[PDB]
């Protein structure tokens, strides 16, 4: 609001990424300062927690003028709530609520997926496929029959649970072969959300991150 | 609303204990169903989900007449909101929901902690104290020194964050030492929260649970 | 020569029980010191360590005299072969190694899986059907001692591959029931080693520990 | 005799890399064949499963004529012991062992550490640090062979616990650089070992792996 927008991280997208996705979609201008890229990342890290008053030293950490924001899922349930981006009633707060948290579930088995812990199998023949027919399932009980050409888990606008649902899967797709075959509506969805125009134009213009 | 009130899950605290937390403070009369009283907990949770239309296969589930609700985070935050007690403005909103947020992190890390693990002395010696701090700081700034009597995270009325970090440290509790000892304001937050005419009642209501 | 021995742990199965059950078996004569059996066992280990020195500061620790062992897999080797446990033949010494290392990946597995991290069905339906059937199957290949009343994992003889897979279910049985009712070989061996005199006698005499 | 060996992996560093090391210290000719060089490795593991037998559905395999053998940590042992890189009395021979243990404690964690998680930090400045520590004063307590320009861990030869911690810093190093300033004697050895001539060999052809 009249605010200078700073978006504290790494030099990653790791857990600031949905916020990224949510400023881009919004057309919001911000710094997105991230460390590693002046100096000694963990260094930078490190004197960051100096200067500012986080309350968890984590990040991301989201500053709006002088105001000093921390958890990435409270960030993004209040950037959403304020920009309009959550549901339209309770009941479908509740339910893009009840997706990003299913999200989030998944997404961090998969950051916690690796060749050395040998679950990687397990992961792509078990939980993946599992998740992803959830929010298959999701996605049809959504009707889509009605406005095919638009694909939301709530409502009949964009929520942030698509951008997050978007995001694990674009994650994902960096390590992993696609899956999506198999889930046509999840498919079509994340096709969807990535060729909106704010969205499309953000990746095109992002760098390769390893994280 | 006018519906009947149906929480389903397993016959333990685990992550159903700060919705039962939010019933008793707010007196709601549900019926608090779980499972492995009837029979084989894993046998009458496999037929829950078969008779259940569950989005993500998991429980806590709540249930408000034909409304199926799921995933724990988000079911709390609907309860408070509707039930007012998550903040009176967009930032106490939020700040009550940050706060959440850091308390599922060190609570997962509590409950990851065991014995067979090795992992027993880190979690007393340096991640609890961190984390208390932490908690023990933003007390502190949400000035006591007005109305000692009354310890709220957010603004001057209970919050389900406050819920939420009295159910931390209760939890741990049950398996580790009293170490807020070294942290006042905590301390004191949690036996004012407890000795809450609902919160008092219900705890010594309670069956004790080993999970 | 005939030295003293002590072996250090909590007042709990946990990562010593495989060590407690080979002495058992072999029918050495040990002290069995417990931290915490009376007061703070926290305080007791961090008591200990400035007393005996560790060379990474964990337990459990076994003395022999003025000699300290440390990291339970290599104690558990070291008594193997002074003791005659370990297989008869470079192949065979091999083979039960093998089998050990696959018991700590379940075992660990195992005490990963809580409702807290709502990991319990996965772990019943996937992991330890799984794993049960890989023992199933390594039994079966070494049946030629089979023997209508003695099961062997390596060789003709029992090694600790046989006492650390007993023990596996052993801990497992105690919170999750009949895991091996398909599993016939694999039931049956866990009845020959419990019923070992040696065995028996301490089973029966050894506390209950949740951990 | 002078059977045929292939090791099969994937192809990364992983699991497999201490293997490889001890062959190439020990100048012994393997085919290392690793999965998706050119195709997806996950089809080429499937259909290895499926074409060998293996107990427990993991890789690293090792294939010597026919005996097929499993488990990383027995592995290793077999090729040390027949080859004497274990140790020259029963004593050292565990000496060595819980060397290795403590390795595979501190290498687990550090692949278990990454900026999703938010414990990157917590390695750097606890756990790395105090593990060096540990292996600092264990190099230092083996110094009457520390001769001006060779340092080992066990006795007055080299053993498969200094291939071993080697190949952890190697490893780390490519992650998060410099850990070993403040740890004269393990740099010492880190420098020692990187420049045996086989070793030396071996590192300057392998390819860079991100895994």
């Amino acid at each position: 609001m009249g605010d200078n927008i700073v978006l504290y991280y790494f030099d990653a997208r790791g857990k600031a990424e949905l916020i990224r996705l949510i400023f881009a979609y919004l057309g919001i201008e911000y710094t997105d300062k991230r460390f590693g890229v002046n100096g000694d990342a963990f260094v930078e890290f490190k004197n960051f927690k100096k200067e500012k008053d986080t309350p968890f030293e984590q990040v991301p950490i989201l500053q709006i003028g002088d105001l000093i924001l921390a958890q990435s899922q409270a960030i993004v349930r209040y950037l959403s709530k304020k920009y309009n981006i959550c549901g339209e009633s309770e009941l479908n707060e509740f339910y893009a609520d009840m997706i990003f948290c299913g999200v989030q579930d998944i997404h961090y088995k998969f950051n916690n997926t690796n060749l050395f812990k040998q679950n990687e199998t397990t992961f792509l023949n078990e939980d993946l496929p599992k998740w992803s027919g959830y929010f298959e399932k999701l996605l049809k009980k959504n009707h889509t029959n009605n406005n095919n050409d638009k694909y939301y888990f709530v409502g009949n606008n964009l929520t942030y649970a698509d951008l997050a649902v978007f995001n694990l899967y674009d994650d994902i797709e960096t390590k992993y072969p696609s899956s999506l075959k198999n889930f046509p509506l999840l498919k079509a969805h994340n096709e969807f959300i990535s060729n909106l125009p704010n969205i499309k134009n953000y990746i095109t213009n992002r760098k390769e991150s390893v994280y």
